């Protein structure tokens, strides 16, 4: 069946959330000359992180809040990234690499697919 | 620059919430606004052609401003894609580098 409301709503919902994310991520990056590695997280974006600590960290942090992924699940980060600099995605609804459809991987590298 | 980095972050911003509205637009009245009809489609609904199943309160709640206070432009169907959504940066005009860059949904890549 073509798709519905419901499911445009969540895909449009992943790509937002991983445009707004990887914009935090650049300025982060801009600031402090590199991005959080991924055992910082995305958790750098609203905390000040340690190991190492940022030279320029932004009083108030670099998102008003981390979003949640359609299915209630954190958005995934790897830096360096498998895909690009930085990964930035969510695995869908299956929760797992790889799938279609609902369960499709929707990441800041396919973006294009999804947009 | 952070103002340089900043606009270009609300452009891609917008240009994804504005592609969003659209194809959701699309997903209910079966096709996209003409062209005429523009991105105010978006949040008051249209006539001739008046849509077939507009959605209660539309699609986006505001239409934003590009960051330097010019509209974002719409063609549908689209010159380098489906449909274009787009703005003309710094400088207003087709073409240009650095702050004067068209951003649009055709190369948000370059700007993500
Ligand atoms: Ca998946
Ligand atoms: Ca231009
Ligand atoms: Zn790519
Ligand atoms: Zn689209
Ligand atoms: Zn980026």
């Amino acid at each position: 069946g073509a798709m519905g409301n419901k499911e445009k709503a969540d895909q449009q919902k992943a790509v937002t959330d991983i445009v707004a994310l990887e914009n935090a991520l650049d300025m982060y990056k801009l600031d402090n000359s590199v991005y959080p590695t991924t055992d910082q997280g995305l958790e750098a974006l609203v905390t000040k992180p340690t190991n190492p600590e940022p030279r320029n960290y932004r009083e108030g942090g670099y998102i008003k809040r981390l979003p949640k992924d359609p299915w209630g699940n954190d958005y995934q980060y790897l830096s360096p990234g498998d895909k690009g600099t930085i990964d930035v995605f969510t695995l869908g609804a299956d929760g797992q690499e790889g799938g279609e459809g609902t369960g499709a991987d929707i990441g800041n590298w396919n973006i294009q697919d999804f947009q």
